[PDB]
């Protein structure tokens, strides 16, 4: 078990926007193509780091294969970073990008810890980089992952 065949027809009709001329296979010129249709204009050595990414055999393409390994995957950390950007905006309950102290106090007392401004202040000074006595996004993910 790993994908059914809808699945693999969506990652295939993915996989054919890039794949311009049907041969089986992305080159960087391709994937040129689709980024300056979406509004960026890399120049061809950031194109080839792009697919260096993400070409499993070297042979200078992208095939479905690889395309499939690496969208898959993609999706896991989609998954993964869409999870703290949600517990991130809870915590930040004026929606300004901060989470500051009062905020964390009074979401920790929702989730059943009732703390004091000293105990906020150490959770805070041990994620904060920056030194504005608040958690940024950054600073959120940071600490949760590490
Ligand atoms: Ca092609
Ligand atoms: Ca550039
Ligand atoms: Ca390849
Ligand atoms: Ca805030
Ligand atoms: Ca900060």
């Amino acid at each position: 078990e790993q994908l059914t065949e809808e699945q693999i027809a969506e990652f295939k009709e993915a996989f054919a926007l890039f794949d311009k001329d049907g041969d089986g296979t992305i080159t960087t010129k391709e994937l040129g193509t689709v980024m300056r249709s979406l509004g960026q204009n890399p120049t061809e050595a950031e194109l080839q780091d792009m697919i260096n990414e993400v070409d499993a055999d070297g042979n200078g393409t992208i095939d479905f294969p690889e395309f499939l390994s690496l969208m898959a995957r993609k999706m896991k950390e989609q998954d993964s970073e869409e999870e703290l950007i949600e517990a991130f905006k809870v915590f930040d309950r004026d929606g300004n990008g901060l989470i500051s102290a009062a905020e964390l106090r009074h979401v920790m007392t929702n989730l059943g810890e009732k703390l004091t401004d000293d105990e906020v202040d150490e959770m805070i000074r041990e994620a904060d980089i920056d030194g504005d006595g608040h958690i940024n996004y950054e600073e959120f993910v940071r600490m949760m992952v590490s």
